[PDB]
């Protein structure tokens, strides 16, 4: 009902008698409602609400890295609604989004959009009840659909009767159909019907049905071809059904659509060679014909070409699915084999290349790519001649990486047009401009070249030149002037030359360009035209929504359509800026900040805002325009395009801004001319902040602080400057903005860098320095959590290490002990103050490390540590308990005693925690028992009740406390965003989301042969969902746990970065929880299977398979020379296993769109994981350890025990960076490594290099972790262990991040590589010499 | 106080070092004109955008269009130069006479002889090196 | 008609920018595009361009850290073979041998001997064919 008014308040008193986030959920549920008017009211109310609660909404969006979950759900819902049929609803929902803002897909989270689609219900045959049922539903919806012809509804009910003839509903058949269909079909289900139409013979008329009078119209062509076919099929039941539905077919084409596929299947089963040739003729004709290619009266044809293409495609698709299912049957008789053979033969008759060309004609890009790769492989056809078509395709799809790959592959020199394609897809547009000029010289009669020239000009921002260029072109040719008018319009309105806008607009009444529409709106604003304004507003909103409509029906849709979403954002902002003029609550700053960080996103919004400000007449507009030009800088500077803001860095101009200087400095710094930047910056500082008068006020003090900090950083970079001056500058920055975090942070970093040098690397001397360091770090934290990941861990490491060294010196008998002791006391006091000031979650973030050092030797240090950990525990008992469990049950007694001390202190602080602690202890003990429960016999499945009674009971008791199901989402804390820093540090919610407590266990427990017989359990969550948790004996997971943490941090990074996001790079992460050193519980990842098993099944299906003994024969002695091994490999192992993985892709995903999306995801995921592994030195990537999700196609890695180049230590050393066997490559597609995969690798590598500091700090903490079983277990168990290769491991990790291979022999001085790094890595992985050496277990041949 | 004058001088002397030094000395922010001068003295890409902003600031000045056309020349964008001069002419007939030299140079470089002849015919007052070269080549 | 020349000058420009790797790839592709091993390039100027390209690839390799010493050495030797009388080949080969010697010999001249003989001989021949690097070579 969703009333919103006092009358609605009467209804609400009613609802109270019956019984912002709340209202939001309500409106959400509303919009989903079926009644269109219901939804419309919902949407209107929602739009108003959003406008009214804009403040709280923005706060939700920007307070924390990730948006409030409710927001994510709401945006998913709105984008869905975009798909709705009613135009009004679509427009309303577009307004919804635009009002929300253009949230960076990163900040949003889409797990709801599983989008299975309820599709792929391939029907094996007509006989199948479900298929005949769908046919009956078709006919019923048909007869009801139209009353225009009594004969037609009569034909549908007649087919109902004939279906009763084929099979009686009276009771499975009746059971099959629903009641809204049941009651509709019942009146004629039994009555009777005369033949709806007079008999006609499609076979009598002989002609290619396409291009025939009957085939003139699409539906009529559907009617003539299907009738002919029905005549053709030699199937009595098929003939019966076909005749039954014939009459209905004449009236509605859609019934024809449903029927044709199986009609063809039956025609294939019962075949005449001449009939087969005629069928292939019809299909080829439909495919061969290009509506633009052939000339005829197009009233029928225009629609006919497209529709017929789609129909033939669908028919072939059903044929393919039928053939695959029949091959599965055959493997699982002879008549079915013959039928399947006939169908496969007909399929073969069709040309893949033809299919691809047609598809491309029909804009069915994805299917085109699929067909084209299928062609390039199925029939081997060389490297070099089809590249043009494939490149054009990728261009269409807008997949840049496709174009880049295609280029990377082409051997022959690239044609000019191809270089144009490449520069457009990805290029600085400078080469683009010059190539355009050269094209104009090469071709003087093509408009598109001038298009590109003008577009480039605009990009650089040379408006006036663009206007004049358009005018010139106009002078040369009048006709082109119409097409080119758009860019002139854009320049004008951005130029703020309204009159020119009016002229050019009046000139053309045929341009639908976004730019032209924007100019129209701005004009209607300039000259107050309320009615026209709002009309154009509706129109443009609809237009924009159009593309997003199709975009919605896809995974990751939001991202794919983000451009249009930003357009809607601009529209909303424009509306709210204009309204007051006609007769502006929105907060522009926050809005902009929510947007993704890339040109495509920010720039257009900013230009539009400059325009609006121009239309607005406010005194401060002159300066606001400077802020907008300066806001364009740091939105482009970050991207590159350094000339793309000359008309910005200059444009800013008048508005007084030391900010102008700071910006010019950052720019120079990006460009590499550091000394320049320092000069310009010192000058701007002197000028804007003369020493005589202090800047004490607001933005002035702020900018002064920022400038001083930047000066300091520059000075650090330059080698000339003295340490002391740097330290002084940083201290000054701190003094001028004590509240700022960056100040203290950089100060601490610099002191840290200096300390090793000043102290000679002697801890004793370092003490005082360490105090200063930790103090400033903690302060920085207290202000903001931007650099938390680098700050916290470093501080903790330093303090704890100093404590350890002091304990050693006290035990030693060395004089420095007393000074060290006083220093340590001071340090501990500092830590205490930090504890008091810092919020709990901030410690939570390194809680892992904290726990790691629980066994520290010095008691005072331990007291402090315990205070910290206890504060945390109280703050977040669930996560803390999970993380501490293992240590609790450690075999080492000291670990257990200390953890118990901690828990006791906590309990003392908050009693209620005691009950929960006891419950958790009991639950963990029982789970450990289970994990270690010995299986008897095969015992594939064991009932919970039969064996694990105590567990079911314990969970059953109502007294038992709720235990949060361990899940990565609930373990990895989120953090407050920089934008919002007020009271966020105090009230920040670490784990905003849905918390599922353990409500019970499904009875059945699975035991898996592989993985050393690990039990698999399924917990039952409070929400009712079931989560499957594998229980693993004999594995130390601590390593895996911390690695998962690091992966989560990497995932955050990947999400924030534009380039990674657009590709949707992400590392699949599964929660891991160690019950104790030997046993831990690991979350299951469903729909996923190992590469080895999958390919093994494929091979067996192909009949080609290698026996284990065969392999043993192929195996050779390790001492054998490399030549013999390479031989064995190439000669036998590679031959035996041909590349088939692409087939797995094909079968798993039938639909072209799903196929393409999943293939892309596969490439991206494998790339990301390979890079990450090579950085972390992941090893043992053997078939089973790597996995692929059947649902998305992504790749997931497991068995992260082998880390930090432990593989080399193996008897058979691992000599490859990551697992890239020929099969995986084949998977990626014909392009192979080159293409998507390469670009993903490169992007991931770049990102990692950028965040090198935070990752490196975290990894440091990880490597020096004492709890981790770095070595073999000794005696079964100070409860501390030290990793001997720690320093070496950190050095190697750093180098790899640096990009310094250091492998080079005979010369150890090597400049870092950049992309050549990814290239050399790929080469190494691919090389056969290496692989052949690799151990058989890795199954390199596969 | 007098830095503008010294910069102008060094510009006249064709002494780039002078202008660079001036710029380095100035405390105040550089005006757009002085910026144009410095760009021109010390070698073109940045100067094109500066010229664009200039034109936007003052439309009537012809020197700015001169600079933009020259730049487009240096980069090798002949065709663009032709179209640009043509557009300017469309807007202002007068300017066409001063700008004809660039068009002629472009053409002659394009090898488009008809355009060379026609443009050279347009006006008979240019003595620019480029214009004489075009006359010779056409002959 | 100047494919080889094209790719070579291009590699040079690219290097100028700094993307050494993108240079090496394009250059190797060109080496395959023209003078493609199917038959030995003896065609005079063609042989010259072939040698120039080979030497360029060799110096590139030297720049990149991945490539092994032996391969670089072999490439320089190939350039030497291709053009016996071209100084550049000999000079660069000598330079690379010099740089390698200290590590190979562990900085023990005794072992350094034979390498020294090779190096000196190649310097000398380089001098016979030209005088571009005399100041580096002779001393
Ligand atoms: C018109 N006369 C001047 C001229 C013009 C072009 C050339 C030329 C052509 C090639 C060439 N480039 C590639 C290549 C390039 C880029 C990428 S990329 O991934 O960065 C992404 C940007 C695509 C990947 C591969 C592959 N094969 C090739 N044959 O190299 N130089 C030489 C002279
Ligand atoms: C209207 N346009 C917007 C706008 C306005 C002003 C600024 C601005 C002003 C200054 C500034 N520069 C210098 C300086 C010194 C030496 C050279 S140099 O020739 O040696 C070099 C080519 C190597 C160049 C410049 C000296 N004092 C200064 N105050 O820096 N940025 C930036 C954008
Ligand atoms: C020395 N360290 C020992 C060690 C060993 C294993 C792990 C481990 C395992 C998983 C994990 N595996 C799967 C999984 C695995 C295989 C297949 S399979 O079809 O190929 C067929 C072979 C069953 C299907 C699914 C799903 N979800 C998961 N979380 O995670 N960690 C960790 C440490």
């Amino acid at each position: 009902f969703l009333p919103d008014h006092p009358e609605l308040k009467k209804i609400k008193a009613v609802l109270q008698e019956y019984r912002l986030q709340t209202t939001l959920q309500l409106s959400m549920k509303a919009i989903q409602h079926e009644n269109v008017d219901v939804r419309i009211h919902a949407l209107t109310s929602l739009k108003e609400t959003l406008y009214k609660n804009q403040e709280k909404l923005i706060k939700y969006a920007t307070d924390s890295e990730t948006v409030e979950p409710i927001i994510s759900q709401l945006v998913t819902v709105l984008l869905k609604g975009c798909q709705d049929a009613n135009s009004q609803a679509r427009l309303l929902c577009g307004e919804c989004l635009g009002e929300l803002g253009a949230i960076d897909p990163g900040r949003l989270d889409f797990s709801t959009t599983e989008t299975q689609g309820k599709d792929f219900t391939f029907v094996t045959g007509v006989e199948d009840s479900s298929f005949a049922y769908g046919l009956l539903m078709e006919l019923t919806r048909a007869y009801l659909a139209y009353a225009d012809n009594s004969r037609a509804q009569d034909s549908a009910a007649y087919a109902i009767q004939e279906l009763l003839s084929i099979y009686d509903c009276r009771h499975q058949l009746w059971r099959r159909f629903p009641e809204h269909v049941r009651e509709i079909l019942e009146p004629h289900l039994n009555t009777r019907y005369k033949s709806s139409q007079k008999s006609t013979d499609w076979s009598g008329v002989k002609k290619p049905i396409y291009l025939s009078k009957l085939g003139s119209n699409f539906a009529e062509w559907s009617a003539s071809w299907a009738g002919y076919l029905i005549t053709k099929v030699r199937h009595d039941l098929a003939s019966k059904i076909f005749t039954c539905c014939s009459i209905m077919m004449k009236h509605d084409f859609k019934v024809t659509i449903y029927l044709l596929p199986h009609i063809l299947v039956y025609v294939l089963l019962g075949c005449n060679q001449e009939d087969q040739q005629e069928v292939y003729a019809e299909i080829m004709a439909v495919l061969k014909h290009d509506d633009q290619h052939t000339i005829n009266t197009q009233d029928i044809a225009s629609d006919l070409c497209q529709l017929s293409t789609q129909t033939v495609f669908s028919m072939l698709d059903h044929l393919t699915q039928w053939a695959r299912h029949k091959f599965q049957a055959l493997k699982a008789s002879t008549v079915d084999y013959e039928d399947y053979q006939s169908v496969t033969r007909f399929l073969d008759l069709i040309p893949q290349d033809t299919l691809a060309v047609a598809s491309f004609r029909s804009k069915a890009y994805t299917r085109a790519v699929m067909h084209f790769e299928s062609f390039i492989t199925e029939k081997k056809q060389n490297i070099q001649e089809h590249l043009g078509f494939l490149q054009k395709l990728y261009a269409a799809m807008h997949e840049p990486d496709g174009v880049a790959g295609v280029s990377a592959i082409r051997k022959a020199e690239p044609s000019l047009k191809e270089q144009i394609l490449e520069h457009e897809s990805l290029g600085l547009l400078r080469d683009a401009t010059a190539c355009y000029d050269r094209a104009i010289q090469l071709e003087p009669d093509q408009i598109i070249h001038y298009h590109g020239v003008v577009k480039s000009m605009l990009g650089l921002g040379q408006l006036s030149t663009v206007i004049t260029q358009v005018n010139g072109v106009h002078a040369n040719r009048s006709e082109w002037t119409d097409e080119l008018n758009t860019y002139r319009v854009e320049a004008a309105w951005k130029l703020s030359q309204w009159d020119l806008v009016e002229n050019y607009l009046a000139a053309d009444g045929k341009s639908t360009t976004w730019s032209v529409r924007l100019g129209q709106l701005l004009l209607s604003a300039k000259k107050r035209d309320i009615t026209a304004f709002y009309d154009s507003l509706k129109l443009v909103r609809a237009e924009q929504i159009v593309p997003l409509s199709a975009a919605s029906f896809e995974r990751g849709s939001y991202q794919r359509g983000y451009e249009y979403i930003v357009r809607l954002h601009m529209l909303c902002e424009l509306e709210h800026s204009i309204k007051p003029l006609f007769q502006d609550s929105l907060n522009w700053v926050a809005r902009l900040e929510m947007t993704q960080n890339s040109y495509r996103a920010k720039e257009p919004i900013l230009a539009l805002r400059r325009a609006l400000l121009s239309l607005n007449k406010r005194p401060d507009y002159n300066e606001m325009v400077g802020e907008c030009w300066l806001q364009s800088a740091r939105v482009a500077r970050k991207a590159g395009h350094h000339q793309t803001a000359y008309n910005a860095l200059l444009n800013a101009g008048e508005s007084r801004l030391a900010e102008l200087y700071v910006e010019r400095a950052k720019w120079l710094w990006s460009k590499g001319d550091v000394h320049q930047a320092l000069i310009v910056l010192q000058k701007g500082v002197e000028l804007c902040f003369p020493e005589n008068e202090t800047p004490p006020e607001g933005k002035n003090m702020l900018i002064h602080g920022r400038a001083m900090l930047l000066v300091g950083r520059f000075m650090e970079e330059t080698a000339n400057f003295e340490s002391n001056a740097i330290m002084k500058k940083y201290k000054d920055v701190t003094a001028c903005l004590p509240e700022w975090e960056d100040g203290h942070f950089y100060l601490a970093k610099y002191y840290d860098k200096l300390m090793p040098m000043v102290t000679d690397n002697k801890m004793e001397k370092q003490g005082d320095l360490i105090r200063y360091i930790v103090l400033h770090f903690g302060r920085s934290l207290q202000y903001g959590n931007q650099f938390i990941y680098q700050s916290m861990p470093r501080m903790l490491t330093l303090w704890l290490d100093y404590g350890t060294k002091a304990y050693e010196w006290e035990k030693a008998g060395r004089s420095d002990r007393v000074q060290m002791r006083n220093d340590l006391g001071k340090i501990n006091k500092v830590i205490t103050e930090h504890t008091n000031y810092l919020a709990p979650y901030q410690f939570l973030t390194a809680f892992s490390q904290l726990i790691s050092r629980i066994c520290h030797s010095h008691d005072e240090v331990f007291v402090v540590l315990m205070e910290i950990i206890a504060k945390v525990f109280l703050a977040y008992p669930q996560q803390a308990m999970w993380m501490m469990t293992a240590v609790s049950k450690s075999s080492y007694p000291m670990r257990v005693n200390r953890c118990k001390e901690i828990l006791n202190k906590a309990i003392h602080m908050k009693k209620s925690l005691e009950k929960f602690v006891g419950d958790a202890t009991r639950l963990t003990d029982k789970l450990l028992e289970l994990c270690n429960k010995p299986v008897d016999g095969s015992s594939s499945t064991l009932s919970m009740s039969t064996h694990f009674k105590m567990l079911k009971k314990l969970v059953e008791e109502a007294t038992f406390s709720e235990i949060l199901i361990p899940l990565q989402s609930v373990m990895i804390p989120t953090l407050p965003s920089i934008l919002g820093t007020h009271a966020n540090h105090a009230s920040h919610e670490p784990f905003p989301g849905h918390w599922a407590y353990i409500a019970g266990f499904d009875d059945m427990v699975e035991i898996l042969a592989s993985l050393q017989k690990p039990k698999k359990i399924s917990l039952k969550g409070s929400d009712g969902k079931f989560y499957i948790m594998m229980c693993k004996p004999k594995d130390d997971l601590r390593k895996d746990c911390r690695l998962m943490e690091f992966n989560s941090l990497i995932n955050k990074c990947l999400r924030k970065d534009a380039e990674s996001r657009r590709r949707e790079l992400h590392i699949r992460t599964y929660a891991v929880i160690p019950l104790n050193d030997e046993c831990g519980i690991i979350e299951w990842v469903n729909n996923t299977a190992g590469l080895r098993p999958i390919l093994t099944k494929l091979y067996k299906e192909k009949g080609v398979y290698m026996t284990g003994k065969e392999l043993r024969q192929c195996m050779l002695p390790k001492s054998a020379a490399l030549s013999e091994k390479l031989k064995v490999f190439r000669e036998f192992l590679l031959p035996r296993h041909p590349p088939i993985f692409h087939e797995w892709f094909l079968r798993t995903f039938p639909d072209p769109t799903s196929w393409y999306s999943s293939r892309s995801a596969y490439c991206r995921s494998t790339a990301v994981m390979s890079m990450v592994g090579y950085i972390l030195g992941l090893g043992d990537r053997h078939g089973e350890n790597i996995l692929f999700d059947s649902l998305t196609g992504e790749c997931v890695h497991v068995d992260f025990n082998c880390l930090f180049n432990k593989g080399e230590t193996f008897e058979v050393p691992e000599i490859v960076p990551f697992r890239l066997t020929h099969n995986m490559v084949n998977g990626m597609g014909p392009m192979g490594t080159e293409g998507l995969f390469r670009r993903a690798c490169e992007v991931t590598m770049r990102l990692m290099r950028d965040q090198r500091e935070p990752l490196m700090s975290v990894l440091k903490t990880f490597l020096h972790d004492p709890l981790v079983e770095w070595s073999k277990p000794v005696k079964g168990h100070t409860g501390e262990v030290v990793n001997e290769k720690a320093k070496t491991h950190v050095l190697d990790i750093e180098q790899r991040l640096q990009g310094v291979i250091k492998t080079r022999n005979r010369v150890t001085g090597l400049p870092l590589s950049i992309e050549g790094h990814v290239h050399y890595l790929i080469q190494e992985a691919t090389d056969e010499n290496l692989l052949c050496q690799m151990y058989l277990g890795w199954t390199p041949y596969m």
